[PDB]
């Protein structure tokens, strides 16, 4: 079938070496959207930050923050699918006996909890988190304490439902392990030249570029630009 | 709202300490089905084996073999969602330089490949497998070489579409790591008392029993019997 929607990992694929947004990626997105593609952004950052990207970059589909746990829709509303009461409590307790600590953007989180942590405390905190029904991983600017199942697969399935699409009509763009949840779905897949080996191995198209420059080549490959 | 379908992993949930099918679990399933529940079974077994369970145990919904890659439907047909050409070829070449070997039941597989292997060769084979977009893990009666994404979540999502259900209308019952994919969906979740700590931590109801005895209690808890 033909690709009608592309779900893209913001931090993993739309930024350069210094985490700045790629202007070439922005123009590729706008070009593809003008030709009819619906684009959705997926990020671990907070919803007002992803909302800023939606209104300034010119994204025509819903955008997700907190790794899929919260969404800003095209009707201008915000819907969250998970709560941060449990994850916030966990951080509060864990910060008393480990280096796990809150980050400024948590003041805008609603469905999960971001944090910083010393590498030495990662294994212990992960064990404690999983024993409570949570998971931890790094993305973008920080670690993320998420509810099990609050991931990119949840978000992509939600987009599929919202647009009444088949999996083969969806293209996902990611770069690493924290994207495998959506890369393991029956969707179309593409990634940058610096994507992990496992992500490349399941991708339909592996770009010769990275740091935002893969967006244009990927879209061209699928005749979206 | 109300549970309309239960997706149950066979190994470790419908089986006892000797890997034998639990008669109490069978009767609980039949009782719940008479009251309106649709039940689907999933396992790593080949399709004629899960078909045997469907007709002899009296399962009223579809059954999945090969960890979700092949299904026996209610119209009496078999539908496979992945192919075993690549996985069979992988085994053929790996068997020439490692201890990886085919198993008897592969004569009935259609969407993946089962195998035996010396434990020390697992790392070598997994690395090769993932570079080809496959994964390996042990469950049930052998190791399984699967296509990435060919799992129980793929099967539960298909059931959701087939029965036009909402995730909240689906109950999943599992106990091992290869069952976690189901627990990452926004469904209702339950498990036996001896399920993994991670599965217990994300379940809505953790039974006091195991080895098949949990089915009745779980069903009673969700008002299904
Ligand atoms: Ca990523
Ligand atoms: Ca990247
Ligand atoms: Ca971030
Ligand atoms: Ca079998
Ligand atoms: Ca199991």
């Amino acid at each position: 079938h033909m690709i009608r929607l592309a779900a893209i990992d913001v931090d993993g694929n739309l930024t350069d070496r210094d985490r700045l947004i790629s202007t070439k990626a922005i123009e590729s997105i706008r070009s593809a959207e003008k030709k009819g593609l619906t684009v959705s952004l997926l990020s671990g950052n907070v919803i007002p930050v992803v909302y800023a990207l939606k209104i300034f970059l010119g994204i025509n589909g819903p955008v997700f923050g907190e790794n899929g746990g919260i969404m800003f829709d095209n009707d201008g509303s915000i819907k969250k699918f998970f709560s941060n009461e449990g994850t916030n409590k966990f951080l509060e307790e864990m910060s008393k006996r480990t280096s796990m600590r809150s980050i400024l953007t948590n003041r805008w989180r609603e469905a999960s909890t971001g944090f910083d942590i010393d590498p030495e405390d990662v294994d212990y905190v992960r064990k404690e988190a999983e024993s409570r029904g949570f998971v931890i991983f790094y993305s973008g600017y920080s670690w993320h304490l998420m509810n099990r199942g609050e991931d990119k697969a949840f978000a992509v399935n939600k987009l599929k439902e919202m647009y009444s699409l088949e999996y083969d009509e969806i293209l996902v763009i990611g770069d690493s392990n924290n994207d495998m949840p959506m890369f393991q779905l029956p969707v179309r897949k593409a990634c940058p030249a610096n994507a992990t080996d496992n992500i490349k191995a399941v991708s339909d198209f592996v770009s010769d570029y990275s740091y935002g420059e893969e967006i244009g080549q990927i879209f061209k490959h699928f005749e979206l630009m």
